[PDB]
């Protein structure tokens, strides 16, 4: 009989669960990547009440196989090419295991000093791998913190910026604060603006087009800022993207940051996905200008082999955060850097990734995925029925069927491909027209899977065309 | 050489890690409960750069033993009596394992239908164990959702209420919105008010005292609301506590909710810790009146054996949440939990709750709560038998509030010194609070490993330390 806690039961049952998960990974290719169940399928398979008496672990695992797994979209499949990767690694899995086993909640330094200091140290490590400027290192006025997601990271710095303005001019000025970003910016910014009370008409979504590969034009930011200043409004927050979700566009951080600095605009850089690549010198160029940023954000749980959740946020003045987020009327108390109070030992998995793989292995991994994406881009360019929509900079390839009413052949192709169960890809829209995406990021993906995916896409397009 | 992903390497290394964690649990009593290290000790022990080449798992585990574990405050020690428990169970540990192994992110139904539907189902399961009214079941207009923490949950419903008011009266009315709570309410409410733009002067922290056992007096809420209405302010949010962090005080939900309903005040019930106990019929009484609440929150990762993170939030109208938190301009089907929370992504957290519920059973969960409450009752008796101490507030659950009685020796308040000596002994860990301005020591029995032997030993150590301090 299983007890609430017992070291030996934990050992036995944990070995069983380890074997189960390993078997899952060993046969992951046997599942349809995108789940094919119907909405509501699960409530008929499970009781509508918890059991009075315990049920076996074998029964739970059988229910996982037969009831839960059919309803899973396999993010770790070697043929998962959708959205952006959400990496799971052996090192990160071991880190999550250890974090759950320790079971500590580190609000404040005392409730596990190691949980705070290891986080400080590994954020420093990653900042050094990224060649971030000195203002983002813990030894200065700034520092780093692990957030639950890039959405929370942007909310935190937006609140910090808002409050820096409001406690100098008064809360009645909320109606005048303006946020700036390009029309490629992730929806997390709009949601943070809503939560923070920014007025909708003061969310400046600046237009971009193909002439700049959907990168924000600095001159349009300057014009918008000057028109807002003339109108008595207070520009206060700017979000630049390094690797947008749609087409992996990259904004010019230098000129945008010069504008933001000159006008007292908090400068946030969202490199949630592509930031990982910037540990490679041939891609570090793409965050040039970050020295002007007040904050910088990269998702280690995307393309850095660190199991969700692990969003990394650096700021150049931690006081802005803690003055906004503290509730109180020498050492870091991380509750004052985040929305939640409690937090788990999330730095362990990042530390274990860094140690067990090495910067060299992480670089080679980034490069291998980019090489696979370049092979896919080559395959696309050789087929006259397809076209590359925007230049490929990292491991994301945007493409589409060449134009030849009411029906959208690109969506039909994507639906048929995803329904095959052999792979999973997602779509976006650029300048109003649909765009198919192939984002290579799963650790299991090999060139064989990319080749088979291209063959499947070709066969499906040919069948639909006839 | 270790690969980014490999089923057999994962199998071998995961077995090694399972043995490591089991060894930690078997010997957890050998460590000082409260960490005794100095701030900054760790950066001197570790390199200042990530390594160029991989390091062995044995060296990593040895560093965990020798460098990290001393810097750990052992929340799962059977002698951890501080703040409130943050339970770790075999079931919850297995659920965390499976969640990490599958590695899904279910921000939308499509990106793993089971991750959404199992959550709906298990929130329904717990709602039935709590005998929550039907308005909170997923089949109606309301529903349940797993949040990362009670702080996030209260922020979410405060946002929903604020936007519901503002899109009716206009955003310029933000300066008039009033939030109400007692002076025992967790700081999460204040932090949410700050994030949400509530003006500081419009946060009514209403005083409580021993006459009601620090429970909020409804008449004072009524007075505050009438005075605010007469002054042109818009009451819009009320937070009632079921189990305050200080003294496990319980607010009268029925009369407070009567007032809130009558005045259009969003009624939130924070039962973060004590909500668990309410699966027992002898404690369900303490959330009577929740039927008037617009939202209700219980932390499964506190006292319900569900490894962090797992905060359970129920609402009676999911549309409030989704209309406030959705980013779609035209969308008015299926549940997309991104629209119920702050983050976009979310992991498969319903797995650990499902497994706790299935592998233990409601009967075992009830007995577990009751065992912790009985241990707290024994500790209370032990304190009451020592004349140098006193019970400060009645014990309702597994938290005992006590203190050394001040004595005029030829005046002094030893309690902070006693707590510091006890915590520095390393044999146990407890925290303090303040009631009506005077310091109060706390003993919150909540760790799954805690037995009566540990409670007795903790009391004996406290007595010895107080005896040393008195002379
Ligand atoms: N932001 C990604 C989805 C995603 C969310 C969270 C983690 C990983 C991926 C997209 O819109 O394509
Ligand atoms: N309630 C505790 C914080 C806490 C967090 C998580 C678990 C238990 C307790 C406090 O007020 O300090």
């Amino acid at each position: 009989v299983l007890k609430p806690m017992d070291s030996e039961q934990l050992r036995e049952y944990g070995h069983l669960m380890v074997d189960f998960i390993a078997d899952y990974y060993k046969t992951i290719e046997d599942f349809p990547v995108l789940s094919q169940v119907q909405p509501g399928y699960l409530h008929k398979l499970l009781p509508d009440s918890a059991p009075d008496h315990p049920e076996t672990l074998d029964q739970v695992l059988d229910d996982v196989r037969a009831k839960i797994l059919p309803g899973v979209t396999h993010w770790q499949s070697p043929s998962f090419f959708a959205y952006y990767p959400s990496n799971s690694s052996v090192a990160g899995f071991l880190g999550e295991m250890l974090s759950a086993g320790l079971g500590i909640v580190g609000f404040s330094w005392v409730t596990s000093p190691a949980a705070t200091e290891l986080e400080m140290i590994v954020l420093d490590w990653v900042a050094k791998l990224l060649n971030l400027p000195e203002q983002f290192m813990s030894k200065g006025n700034g520092g780093g913190v692990i957030q639950g997601s890039a959405s929370e990271a942007v909310l935190v710095v937006l609140i910090a910026a808002r409050d820096k303005v409001l406690r100098s001019v008064g809360k009645n000025a909320l109606e005048k604060l303006v946020v700036y970003s390009s029309d490629q910016t992730h929806s997390a910014l709009q949601k943070a603006c809503q939560i923070a009370g920014i007025h909708p008409e003061n969310c400046r979504v600046l237009t971009t087009d193909s002439s700049t590969n959907y990168a924000l034009r600095p001159e349009s930011l300057q014009e918008a800022v000057s028109r807002d200043l003339e109108a008595g409004l207070i520009p206060f927050f700017l979000c630049a993207n390094v690797g947008t979700t749609s087409s992996t566009a990259v904004d010019p951080l230098a000129a945008l940051g010069k504008i933001a600095n000159s006008n007292g605009i908090w400068f946030h850089v969202d490199a949630a996905y592509a930031g990982s690549a910037c540990i490679c010198p041939e891609y570090r160029q793409y965050i040039d200008g970050v020295e002007t940023a007040d904050s910088f954000n990269m998702n280690a749980h995307k393309w850095f082999l660190t199991n969700f959740d692990c969003s990394l946020l650096w700021v150049k003045d931690q006081d802005s955060l803690t003055l906004a987020l503290s509730t109180n009327p020498l050492v870091v108390d991380y509750k004052d850097w985040q929305i939640p109070l409690g937090r788990r030992f999330r730095s362990l998995k990042l530390w274990m990734v860094l140690r067990l793989y090495g910067s060299e292995t992480l670089k080679s991994y980034i490069r291998n995925h980019i090489k696979l994406a370049k092979e896919f881009e080559q395959l696309v360019s050789q087929d006259p029925n397809f076209e590359i929509v925007t230049p490929r900079i990292f491991a994301l390839v945007c493409f589409r069927l060449v134009p030849v009413k009411c029906n959208n052949r690109n969506r039909e192709l994507l639906d048929a491909v995803n329904s095959s169960g052999k792979l999973f890809m997602s779509h976006t829209a650029l300048s109003g027209k649909i765009v198919l995406r192939c984002a290579i990021g799963a650790p299991l993906t090999e060139e064989k899977h990319v080749k088979e995916a291209w063959k499947i896409i070709q066969e499906e397009a040919s069948y639909l065309l006839h």
